[PDB]
């Protein structure tokens, strides 16, 4: 998995 | 912030 | 599991 | 806050 | 199991 | 407050 | 002000 | 979370 | 995330 | 102001 | 990204 | 002003 947030 | 995992 | 919370 | 985790 | 509580 | 638990 | 928070 | 705040 | 300001 | 944030 | 500005 | 990011 990966993300990207706040 | 940025991750990647598993 | 991921989660991004305050 | 973030938490990745089983 | 996972909670995010005040 | 958060926890990962059993 | 005040906060609590994770 | 929570806050109070102006 | 949270943010106050003006 | 103010933040909370990752 | 978030950004408060002029 | 203010920025958060990656």
């Amino acid at each position: 998995a990966f993300s990207s947030f706040n």
